[PDB]
């Protein structure tokens, strides 16, 4: 039913949909090196304004990671595929500096696809084993991240947004990680409060 | 010479070149609206960085301004065309909220002159402005072609500044067909940009 009222509430202000889309964008991107801050990044998203010190890479990156973002809800329900992910990345380094993998990356997506339910820890090693891959030059974590989301939003479960700290808790939790190992990265997912349960109102 | 040490300077920074395109880039895009400062502007086009308070479409003319600047820089001495202008145009409106006869008789009226001076420059801005040949973006493809007219005729280079603007767009008003006298005067009142800065390449 979460579903349902994100969709419902997209065109109304200060809604459900603003909110995720405000804090996952504000830390998935902060933890790639962005300099917005909350309410820089607020007043971009709502009134397509620019403030504070920011390289053109950043900005730009930025906004596609608004694009990025208002693709993934309204492509819900589609099958994650190399092109799909391919689209998203192009997407995301639109206008930028920038302007062995595949048979390992579908092997993921049927691992994926082959689960009976979907859980926390199917999702966690999803994001190990897509990061560990690294199909794209840079935004794997990013990309990742949004594959993430859509993943738990797909199928009902709990929404835990990655956020950044001053310790690197993310990326360290990552790196403790091993193949056949994900504990580390269930454990962070799992220190995460439920977006859901955050702004029930 | 003047041109000369433009060309040499084009790859240098903090150069005769970045002076000319810092000041024309903040006076012509100051007049369609942008906010940036020309701390902003310099810091923009020196390290590529925004700062201050800005559209979305403002920062992405600005940086479109700077490279139809050095695009229509590279292109001196060529001749101005319809996929030229058309060119400068798409390269103008880039990544934003966007994104005939008459006009070739006044190309070819243009290039039909023997000599270029002020007058053919006002002539061929009113009459540009007058065909409006594109929705938008005209007054600055118009001032590009200006500054293009000027350098490639050695003469002398005046940048319609935001200051007085109000008397640019006053005095385009007072102009008509067969009468771009006010406009000459306009042009005529603004001090050459060579002989501002002739610490630069003079001597």
């Amino acid at each position: 039913s979460f579903l349902d009222k994100l969709i419902e509430t997209k065109e109304l202000k200060n809604s459900l949909y603003n909110v995720l889309k405000h804090n996952f964008l504000y830390h998935s991107n902060k933890i790639e090196g962005s300099t917005f801050t909350t309410e820089a990044l607020a007043l971009l998203l709502d009134k397509n304004v620019v403030t504070g010190r920011h390289t053109l890479d950043d900005v730009q990156e930025t906004v596609n990671s608004s694009y990025v973002f208002d693709t993934v809800i309204d492509s819900l329900k589609e099958k994650i595929t190399h092109n799909f992910l391919r689209n998203l990345h192009s997407s995301l380094i639109f206008n930028t500096t920038l302007h062995e993998v595949e048979p390992k990356l579908d092997e993921l997506i049927e691992w994926y696809y082959s689960q009976s339910e979907v859980s926390i820890k199917v999702i966690a090693e999803f994001h190990y084993r897509f990061e560990l891959i690294h199909p794209f030059q840079d935004g794997n974590g990013r990309i990742g991240r949004f594959v993430m989301l859509k993943q738990m939003l797909e199928n009902n479960l709990p929404i835990k947004i990655v956020s950044w700290d001053s310790e690197d808790l993310y990326r360290n939790s990552l790196n403790s990680c091993s193949l056949g190992n994900y504990v580390p990265l269930i454990e962070y997912l799992s220190s995460l409060e439920d977006f859901r349960e955050v702004y029930k109102m």
